[PDB]
DNA sequence: CGGCAGTACTG
DNA sequence: CAGTACT
DNA sequence: GCCG
């Protein structure tokens, strides 16, 4: 990245407006420092600076007085709360409204939070898991934790298959948490799984807790055995295998990646989600066949993109 | 002016 | 439903 | 915040 002076400044800001609830104002900062993050060159000119898509007037003009000033004078206005609303809302569970809730109502530290909240049940999991959580694992050990859920649902029916998505699946050498597809070729047998497979990884003290256990998605926290492991987030998800490659696009990611694309095929008149790429969508439509992720690019007119480069 | 991805859980 | 979360 |  050519433009760390400018980004570095830029993302304080992002974060504050992200953290007290201007997801739209955040959203645009974000793409902001994306789009100075991949440029070649350093920006040394306005008009340079609104040359590049997701800079504006605004934005540009912020740029200009980094390299003139060295500084961006809007970061001396942050609001104070912002630091306790970042520490609050890196709790699982608790967003930007349960945090500015929290702040009203007086409490400053994670100690007020654990002598005074009210916690929900899964808060009260991501407060007891809080520092874990906020580590990124080495790649070697979403290897151990895909490679744990696959021998346990393997030993079930042989057929599954266990595939590690997110961040682990774009080749990237830590993980912030693994994310795990399970699906069946025989187009059936992927039902009603979660019972037995949750309860044989609970059953060896794998999986710790559980945040979210729904028909097809489980969200929770598992640890490796023996010393020396932190918990870490697992996500699994159960699909059919005739939505095998959009789940596995979805799942890949990275997030920016599948947002963009579903904006792209929004503007051909199509839907992608993960379950399906839909065609002639009035804004249900026809769902396209898309028995590889390579079909869903080639659908939306798109060269294919292996996983690593989806790491946007 | 107004969308900014599309979906699944939770209570 | 509003809130939070997954990519 | 940006952009159509
Ligand atoms: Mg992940
Ligand atoms: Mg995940
Ligand atoms: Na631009
Ligand atoms: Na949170
Ligand atoms: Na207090």
């Amino acid at each position: 990245n050519h433009n760390l002076h400018i980004t570095e400044k830029l993302e304080v800001l992002a974060k504050a407006y992200s953290v007290q609830g201007d997801k739209w104002r955040a959203l645009g900062y974000a793409k902001a420092i994306n789009a100075l993050k991949s440029f070649h060159k350093p920006v040394t000119s306005y008009q340079e600076a609104c040359s590049i898509p997701g800079i504006g007037k605004r934005m540009a003009e912020k740029i200009i007085e980094i390299l003139e000033s060295g500084h961006l004078r809007k970061l001396d206005h942050i609001s104070e709360s912002v630091p306790v609303l970042e520490l609050f809302s890196n709790i699982w569970g608790a967003g930007t409204k349960t945090a500015q809730m929290w702040y009203q109502q007086g409490f400053r530290s994670l100690e007020d939070i654990r002598s005074q909240a009210s916690l929900t049940t899964q808060q009260a999991i991501g407060l007891k898991h809080y520092s874990d959580f906020l580590e990124r694992m080495p790649r070697e050990e979403a290897t151990e934790i895909e490679q744990t859920v696959q021998k346990a649902a393997q030993a079930f029916n042989s057929g599954l298959l266990c595939v590690a998505c997110g961040s682990y699946r774009r080749g990237k050498a830590t993980c912030g948490d693994v994310d795990v597809l399970i699906t069946h070729p025989d187009g059936r047998s992927h039902r009603g799984i979660f019972s037995r497979l949750l309860d044989s990884l609970r059953q060896e003290g794998f999986l710790t807790d559980d945040l979210v256990k729904g028909e097809t998605k489980y969200l929770g926290v598992c640890r490796l055995p023996g010393p020396g492991r932190r918990h870490r987030r697992l996500d699994i998800i159960v699909v059919p295998y005739s939505e095998f490659a959009c789940a596995l696009l979805y799942f890949t990611g990275s997030a920016h990646f599948n947002r963009s694309m579903r904006a792209l095929a929004k503007t051909k008149g199509m839907s992608l989600s993960e379950h399906a790429l839909s065609t002639a969508v009035v804004r249900p439509g026809r769902v396209l066949p898309t028995p590889t992720e390579k079909d869903v690019f080639r659908l939306l007119g798109l060269p294919y993109r292996e996983p690593a480069e989806r790491d946007w």
